[PDB]
């Protein structure tokens, strides 16, 4: 049926494409790839999937691929190709609504398209990935996380309602109001439960433009003091964003330059200053406020801070090219062969009672003396802009810092190496982290990751929503 539509593919080409994902470290044939014109042909296969004795396949939703472990892989069984979704010139996939206080999104949309539709009508999503090419869907199984996520919570926190099509083949609709269960378990639920085939997305009016500033630091504990006062509860502060990014003294320059934000004059003043004090790291906190006014409340934020003196450098772009920074980064290392290169990445939440020990473990420790190449991303969350009832998994403190090492790749059997060095040094000091778009291999690594009582509601929600435990078997909880 679906094949004979052409929908269902078995050639070289199609499993082959399906086959590897932006980490480019591991690799695995589906037996079938599923291109959907409608979410109709979603549920004829599910449905099939729940109804059919000795079904053989897993099935993985591949958004646009950007699993760095194989997440988004189904071996042996069918991938299905999420953006045919979006060919059909109509009807729309993406739909502010009438209001404008939220925008639909079909789960295979990548959010710099839910952006552009948003800004025609004036308004935006309040809560971003720092890379707009992924999809509606992939983050939302994840959390979708950002330098606004301190205010206004992970992408999942900004979800009004989804339809989702379970592993039993049916399509539901859900929410707080409706079928919660299910709505908590498929954000952060790592395309467990269902496939998220839209979802109704938060928007604020949009904001024209951006004041960029990124401050320096050789003194990690001012670094940190900064981020969590300007990250803060009042409601929040002025900032819309807050982020950080650190730099080994070993690749400083190149890792300053390649920010994308600092002149070559800016990266020797920065080398300058961490020769004179002979910082062996430096910090730099990246924060907006979106919007003569912009100047005095800059002013007045920025003077409660403890950054390096003449260390603040600024820029202002519309708010369109902030949100899209990552783009040119990628154009240009495209162009030098540079992006589509192996990225053992490792992502965790690291609590903030911990940070200053990871600080001086890793950053300080295990990673000096290397080449580094790809940002070292640090920035503290607010759990209270989570929910503790979804099923992504945060440490336990009122405060904990994302860590974003993204590597990128002989080196590659170094660099997985030093991501078991760091993790070795976390557990040894007992650093109570949790993993973030890593996929763990054992029951016991997952189980610690949920902790019990999530772990068994996730376990709940599964035999519930797929009990044949058929959904994205690339994170290996389940499969
Ligand atoms: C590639 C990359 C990723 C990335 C990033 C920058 C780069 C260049 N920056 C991020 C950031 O700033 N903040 C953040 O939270 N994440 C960031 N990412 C990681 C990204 O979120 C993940 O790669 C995520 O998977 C989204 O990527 P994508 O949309 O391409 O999804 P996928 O990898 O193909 O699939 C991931 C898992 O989710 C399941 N899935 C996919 N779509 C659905 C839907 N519609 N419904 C239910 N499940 C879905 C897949 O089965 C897979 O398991
Ligand atoms: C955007 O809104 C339109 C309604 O105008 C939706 O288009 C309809 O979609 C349903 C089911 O997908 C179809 O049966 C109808 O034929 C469509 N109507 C029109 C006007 O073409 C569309 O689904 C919405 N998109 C999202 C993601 O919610
Ligand atoms: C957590 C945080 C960030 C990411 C990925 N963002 C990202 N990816 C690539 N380049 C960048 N330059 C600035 N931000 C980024 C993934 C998980
Ligand atoms: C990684 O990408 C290269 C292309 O540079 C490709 O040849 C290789 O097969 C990929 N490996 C995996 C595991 O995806
Ligand atoms: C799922 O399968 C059960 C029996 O195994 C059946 O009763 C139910 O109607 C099915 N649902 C769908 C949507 O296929
Ligand atoms: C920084 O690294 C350079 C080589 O890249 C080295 O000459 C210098 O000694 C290092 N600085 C410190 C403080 O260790």
């Amino acid at each position: 049926a679906l094949a004979l539509d052409g929908k269902l593919r078995t050639d070289s080409n199609a499993t082959a494409a399906a086959s590897t994902d932006f980490g480019n470290i591991t690799s695995a044939l589906p037996a079938a790839v599923l291109y959907p014109s409608s979410t109709g042909d979603l549920v004829a296969l599910l449905s099939a999937a729940n109804s059919t004795p000795g079904w053989p396949y897993t099935i993985a939703f591949r958004g646009r691929g950007h699993s760095l472990m194989g997440q988004a892989f189904a071996p042996g069984g069918v991938v299905v190709n999420m953006a045919s979704l979006g060919d059909a010139a109509a009807p729309p996939r993406i739909n502010v609504s009438a209001d404008g206080r939220y925008v639909d999104a079909g789960g295979e949309q990548v959010w710099i398209d839910v952006l552009r539709a948003s800004l025609a009508r004036g308004v935006a999503p309040r809560s971003w990935t720092d890379y707009l090419y992924l999809t509606v869907g992939g983050t939302l199984s994840n959390a979708g996380i950002s330098g606004q996520a301190f205010r206004h919570g992970p992408q999942i926190s900004n979800v009004l309602e989804m339809d989702v099509i379970t592993g039993h083949g049916e399509m539901v609709t859900c929410s707080k109001q409706l079928n919660a269960d299910l709505f908590d378990a498929v954000l952060g639920g790592l395309g467990q439960f269902g496939v998220i085939t839209r979802a109704r997305i938060a928007v604020e009016p949009a904001p024209a433009r951006a004041r960029w500033v990124r401050f320096v630091y050789t003194d990690f504990a001012a670094f940190s003091a900064d981020q969590e006062r300007l990250t803060a509860p009042r409601s929040f502060g002025p900032m819309s964003y807050v982020e950080g990014s650190v730099f080994v003294n070993q690749s400083l320059a190149t890792d300053l330059a390649n920010t994308g934000f600092f002149t070559d004059a800016d990266v020797a003043r920065i080398v300058a200053l961490a020769g004179e004090r002979n910082a062996t790291t430096v910090y730099s906190i990246e924060a907006t406020l979106n919007y003569a006014a912009v100047d005095q409340e800059l002013a007045s934020v920025l003077g409660t801070l403890s950054y390096v003196e003449g260390f603040a450098f600024q820029r202002d772009v519309a708010y369109a090219a902030f949100l899209d920074r990552v783009h040119g980064e990628e154009v240009a290392l495209n162009k030098l062969g540079l992006w589509r290169v192996p990225h053992p990445w490792l992502n965790m939440f690291v609590p903030r009672s911990r940070i200053a020990d990871f600080d001086r473990g890793v950053f300080k420790g295990i990673l000096q003396g290397t080449d580094i190449v790809g940002p070292l991303i640090v920035y503290p969350l607010n759990k209270s802009m989570w929910d503790d009832g979804m099923s992504a998994a945060t440490p336990s403190e009122d405060v904990f810092y994302a860590v974003s090492l993204l590597f990128s790749s002989n080196d590659l059997a170094r660099l997985q190496e030093q991501n078991r060095r760091i993790l070795r040094f976390c557990d040894l000091a007992g650093i109570q982290y949790k993993t973030y778009l890593a996929r763990h291999t054992d029951r016991s690594d997952w189980v610690r990751h949920f902790g019990a009582a999530k772990w068994n509601r996730f376990v709940e929600m599964k035999n519930k929503y797929d009990p044949k435990r058929l959904l994205s078997p690339g994170q290996d909880i389940f499969n």
